This record gives C-alpha cells, structure tokens and sequence, in this order.
C-alpha cells in the first residue's frame, strides 16, 4: 500500500477534543526535527506545546484495508503505533482521525489511491485542504468535479475560461459536450471557438493565505505555445472565499487574464469550517436507526447490532469460543468532514493488554435495501467495517446562468423578467453585461445604477503598497505623485535593494464595469523588446463593510502588475 498519490505530501489530521493534530507521511517523513528523523506520523498536541512520532516510517505494513506504522516506545503491551484504514473514494481526500489510547492512534482515509482500478483516478489531484490558526479545518472536496468542469466568468464572448477544483478535468465522460479538444491533465482549459489550450495544471495542494483566504495555483512551466501569451508561462491563481453578509457568494469570476496570468475569484461556502461528535445513534442530518448482521472474517466471522450480555459487535471462530468486540454504553458517533463513523469499546480485554474494538465506517451508497458491513481488517484487537447504506446519506445561488450569459439579484436584498432600469418586472432579472465610464464613473444601464470611484482619487497619489522587496505606489484615476516617478504614472515600482523604478503606465479615469467588477488600466508605461510597455490593471470589488479599503499586489510574473481593491465603492449602494 505505498499509494504513490500520496506521497510528496504530509498529510494533516485533527483530534478535535484533546486538541491535536497529527502529521501523516505515508510514502517518506515528516520533515520536523522535532518530531524525529523517522516519524510518518506525528503527534502535535498544540495544548502544551510538544512533540511525539507515533508511528516510524520504516516499521511499516499492511493488513486488508490497514496500513500501520509501529515505533519502539513502552506505554501500557507495550509498543506505540499508528494506524489508517484506507477505503475507495471519489476524491484524493483527507485522512480523519478515529481514535486514541496511550498506545495506539487510529485514523481513516477515503481515497482515490485506494481503488483498486485507475479508472476512477485523476491524471493528477492534490490536497485540498487546509487547518487555520485553531486547527478549524478549510476543504474543497466537494467542490472537485468527476467529468467536466467550471466555466469561469467573463464578459469577453469569444473565450471561455474552464476550471476543475484540485485536479484535472476529465473531458471523456461528457463525449461532444464542448470540452474534448482540452489538452489531456488540464486543470484551466482555455477554449477561443473550436480550439483548446491548457493554461493550468496541478502542482501544490490548497494554500492559507492572509488568515482566512484559500489560494490554489496551477502552473505550466513544462510548456511551449506562448503564441498569445508573449513569452509568459501560463498561470491560474484561483482566490476561494468563505461567503458573509459583507461578501457576495458567487460563481467564479475572473478578476485578471493579461499576459496569460489569470486571476480568479471564488466566493463559496466550502471555504468556510464542523467536527460533530455523539454517545447516540444519531447527530444533531440522518438517524442510523433504520437499520441481525453477519460479517464474514478470515478464521472468524462477526455479528453486529444497531445500536458480554450486551454485546453491539461480536467474535466468534468458524472452535465456538466466543468475544465481545464492542459495547452499547461506550459508543462514539461522528461526523468528520464527510465522513461517518460508529466506534464501539466494551471489549473482552484479548491475550494483550487492550480491550475489543470496533470501528465501523458508513459509506453513503442508495443501492444498497438496507446496506450490509464488510470486515476490512483488524489490529490491536480493533476491528474495520466498512457499511454502504443508504441511511448515511447526507452552494445557494441568488441568481442564475444561461449560455454563457449571467444573472444576479443584490440590489434587491434588503417569475421575474426584467425592465428598462426600473428595478415584479426588475432591472436585476436580465443579463449583465460589460459598460465602460470615464470620470472615474461607469453606468451599469441595465441594472439602473452607476459607479463612481472618484473619491479615492489621491491629489498626491500616495497608495502605499510594499512587497518585500518593491514599493508600489499608485492611485485611482489620477496620476501618482511621489518622490521618484513621474506625474504621470498612474502606478509605480520601486526596488528597495537599488531605488530603480519603472512606469507601471499612464493613469486615466476610464473605468469599466462587469458583474459587480471595477476595472482601471494603465497602458503607458516602460519597455520582450517586440514593444510591451508595461500596464497595471486595478480590480475593485464590491466589500459592504470594508469600506474605502486599500489595494494589495497580486503576486506573478516578473513583469505582470494586477493589484486588488476590496471597497464598499464597488457595492451598489
Ligand atoms: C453501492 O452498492 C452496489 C451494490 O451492488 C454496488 O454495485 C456499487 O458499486 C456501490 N457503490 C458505491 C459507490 O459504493
């Protein structure tokens, strides 16, 4: 079970309670030193901060569906371990922690890398996943597409911009439907009328940025083409965002496309956190009592019962000597980011030290008719089901998509067809479309409301923006007006290391305007030696409460300049 997909990765799971995460590294080791030079699993516990290798990369094995890692440390028999129990899954997913004793620490994992046939596994997918500050947990799982993919918005109708979340878009199971020309391994397919090009492929898993921003990049530096993007490698650089009341909740929408640097914008509610936890047979959602049973085993066979005299699950060989591998009393029920799972503790204490457990992972599957519980293998006298039922079977647009052509409702939130900017015949019903201003104004005539940025505009265009390593200056609409540039840059850098600056290009008040996007370009700008003067492009985006706010530098090519303005101004109000 090396599981080559899950290699040059360490892995992150959390223990909730105790307040813990643990780091897997199923195909090398955890690069902390702290830990230990042979760790592939690895016990944080933050609550006083210390460390402990719960599982050693070189003492490993398989049993079934088990892959498990010992370590030479006497706790109480003696000897601490760690283990995972790998089940099939749609997705590459995330491993979840199941339980702990002074010795053992045992986890699940639904994955693709434990399927038995490829067919059902991406050309290349990667973590999609992330842990925050308090260990909350940010995962876009959900979001990953099995065939097909996501048509990314913008008001340009001869080019489409499609995109898979953490994996390649596979274009076979949906034959003719507008995406087979897409290059094989795509994650960012860029379609211009019959012709397909790939800007993005799979690289690093899910990033955390600034506290509560997921950053997903994909790259394509092994690469040739460049016709149209003049000597740029083609980048995607996908921004998700957990929805409020002060943002949106969207499509994706890009925000940047020049030098084949595309730049998007994700508002959906799998960017937010959760970990549900119970001693019943249900949680706060679906009941498990709908559903005595007889679970076949190597020399062994098990009978379980929904929810020792008692005895919830039991052992008996096929030699009627008889064990209780599972209470009624001590029960856990738990949902773990999707995952379901049933544990049972009661247990006749085995020829070892440990008592009999069960852990029993419910897979939601409709065709099930009830389900029934495979053995998947035992350690430590813990013993894996794995349960497909229908009984463990458990993204709110506020406007619509046609053929390429949007729909929105905002200012009318305190059958509908639209009217002639009246805004129940509405303004807000039909089609957006693209408008440009100037004045540092734009009127978005059909929804009946105009945009005027003109109060940002600086009369001594200091916006201080630094990368660590440039000092970025500019303003909106109106030139710059700072110690190096000239008076007439809109936008400006400035090397600390040297003090060299370059004309990031002519300010303008030409504003443009696109399902709630604020646009400003700079064209000026200095001299690859076809021509390209550089430009700046400033996309302003609508934040009811971040008020005037400030613009922040959109990290890419050496010679790309997009900077980001999160405003109330971009609002229509
Ligand atoms: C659901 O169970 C049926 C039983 O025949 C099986 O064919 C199918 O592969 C299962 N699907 C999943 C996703 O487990």
């Amino acid at each position: 079970a090396p599981f080559p997909e899950l290699c040059s990765y360490t892995w992150e799971a959390v223990d909730t309670k105790n307040n813990v995460l643990y780091k897997i590294n199923i195909c090398g080791s955890v690069d902390i030193v702290q830990c230990g030079p042979s760790s592939a699993v690895c016990m944080h516990d933050l609550k006083t901060r210390t460390y402990h290798s719960v599982g050693d990369s070189v003492l490993r094995s398989a049993t079934r569906s088990l892959l498990e890692f010992n370590t030479t440390v006497s706790c109480d028999n003696h000897r601490v371990q760690s283990s995972i129990a790998f089940l099939c899954g749609k997705t590459l997913g995330t491993p979840e922690f199941v339980t702990a004793t002074e010795c053992v620490h045992y986890f699940e994992w639904r994955t693709t890398a434990a399927c038995k046939k490829d067919i059902f596994k991406a050309n290349k997918e990667v973590p999609c996943y992330v842990f925050d500050e308090e260990l909350r947990k940010h995962d876009l799982n959900p979001l990953i597409k099995l065939s097909g993919a996501y048509l990314v918005d913008d008001s340009d109708p001869d080019t489409s911009l499609f995109i898979n979340v953490c994996r390649d878009i596979d274009t076979l199971r949906d034959p003719g439907s507008q995406l087979r020309a897409c290059p094989p391994g795509t994650a960012a397919c860029l379609v211009r009328g019959h012709q397909a090009f790939d800007v993005g492929q799979p690289r690093d898993g899910l990033k955390l940025v600034r506290k509560d921003r997921l950053v997903l990049s994909y790259v394509r530096e092994e690469a040739g083409k460049l016709d149209f993007c003049d000597g740029h490698s083609p980048a995607v650089t996908i921004t998700f965002v957990c929805p409020s009341e002060r943002r949106e909740g969207t499509i994706p929408k890009l925000t940047a496309k020049s030098n084949c640097r595309y730049e998007i914008e994700w508002i959906t509610e799998y960017a937010c956190h959760d970990y549900l936890e119970s001693k019943t047979c249900s949680l706060s959602s679906i009941d498990l009592t709908p559903l005595s049973y007889i679970s076949d085993g190597k020399e062994y066979l098990f009978y379980l019962n929904v929810c020792k005299k008692q005895a919830a699950v039991c052992q008996v060989k096929k030699t009627s000597q008889v064990k209780a591998a599972g209470r009624y009393h001590n029960q856990t029920l738990r949902y773990s980011d999707g995952d379901l799972t049933l544990i049972y503790f009661g247990g006749d204490e085995c020829s070892s030290g440990f008592q009999r457990m069960s852990v029993i992972n419910f897979e939601c599957n409709k065709t099930a008719g009830k389900g029934t519980p495979v053995f998947t293998g035992e350690v430590d006298c813990t013993y894996f089901f794995t349960w497909d039922t229908e009984y463990a079977c458990v993204d709110l647009l506020c406007g619509a998509t046609d053929g390429k052509k949007r729909y929105d409702l905002s200012a009318l939130v305190r059958t509908l067809v639209c009217k002639p900017g009246d805004l129940w015949h509405t303004a807000a019903a039909c089609v957006l479309s693209k408008t440009e201003g100037e004045n540092c104004t734009v009127f978005d005539s059909q929804a009946g409301f105009s945009f005027d940025l003109s109060p940002l505009t600086k009369k001594n265009g200091a916006y201080k923006v630094e990368t660590k390593k440039y000092d970025f200056y500019i303003n909106v609409c109106g030139p710059v007006s700072v110690s190096p540039c000239q008076p007439d840059s809109g936008a400006c850098q400035v090397a600390k290391s040297d003090e060299k600056t370059w004309n990031l290009g002519l300010s303008n008040a030409k504003l443009s305007y696109y399902d709630g996007m604020i646009q400003l370009n700079y064209r000026g700008g200095t001299p690859n030696e076809r021509h390209t003067p550089r430009a700046t492009l400033i996309t302003f985006l609508c934040d009811r409460d971040a008020g005037v706010g400030f613009p922040e530098y959109q990290e890419e090519d050496n010679s790309t300049y997009n900077f980001r303005w999160y405003t109330s101004y971009a609002c229509p109000e």
